[PDB]
């Protein structure tokens, strides 16, 4: 029977978290998707010659961080941490985010990929090597992403199946 892997993508409002999963799943650039909707989407894959069913879970809506959530996102196998090259911000909230990744998973091993997007843009205030580094200082590996040119899309969400495959071997 073919493995099952739940997906969480999260980062900081209008980073590409809807675009790059809308880009996976239909292959097209939405820009106007709206900000609020928080769904899930199923996509059967080849990686490394295994077929896999991905549940993608693509976060929205601000909320406050309650119990009964933790325990929904306990259920995420890999997190795709996103931040957007030009918004500093987005990028400051990735230890946020991991952190309460690590707080809810009970663990120091979890499955994650630092993807910065927006790739295309010219105006970046987040530089490859700050991001390289942290990525580094995780252990986990990064990958800069253009929903908009589709480039590095693909190879985001499957180096996170990967890391899920070696953590459960
Ligand atoms: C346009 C607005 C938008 O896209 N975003 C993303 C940002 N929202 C969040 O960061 C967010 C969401 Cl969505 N839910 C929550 C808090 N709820 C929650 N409770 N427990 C947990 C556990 C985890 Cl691990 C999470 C992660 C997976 C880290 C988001 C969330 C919750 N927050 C802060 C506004
Ligand atoms: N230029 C560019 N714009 C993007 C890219 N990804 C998303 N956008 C735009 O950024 C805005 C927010 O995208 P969205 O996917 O809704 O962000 P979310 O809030 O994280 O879901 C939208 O206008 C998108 O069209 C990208 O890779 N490059
Ligand atoms: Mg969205």
């Amino acid at each position: 029977s073919m493995t099952e892997y739940k997906l969480v993508v999260v980062g900081a409002c209008g980073v590409g978290k809807s675009a790059l999963t809308i880009q996976l799943i239909q292959n097209h650039f939405v820009d106007e998707y709206d900000p609020t909707i928080e769904d899930s989407y199923r996509k059967q894959v080849v990686i490394d010659g295994e077929t896999s069913l991905l549940d993608i879970l693509d976060t929205a809506g601000q909320e406050e961080y309650s119990a009964m959530r933790d325990q929904y996102m306990r259920t995420g196998e890999g997190f795709l941490l996103v931040f957007a090259i030009n918004n500093t911000k987005s990028f400051e909230d990735i230890h946020h985010y991991r952190e309460q990744i690590k707080r809810v998973k009970d663990s120091e091993d979890v499955p994650m990929v630092l993807v910065g997007n927006k790739s295309d843009l010219p105006s970046r205030t987040v530089d490859t090597k700050q991001a390289q580094d942290l990525a580094r200082s995780y252990g986990i590996p990064f990958i800069e992403t253009s929903a908009k040119t589709r480039q590095g899309v693909d190879d985001a969400f499957y180096t996170l199946v990967r890391e899920i495959r070696k953590h459960k071997e």
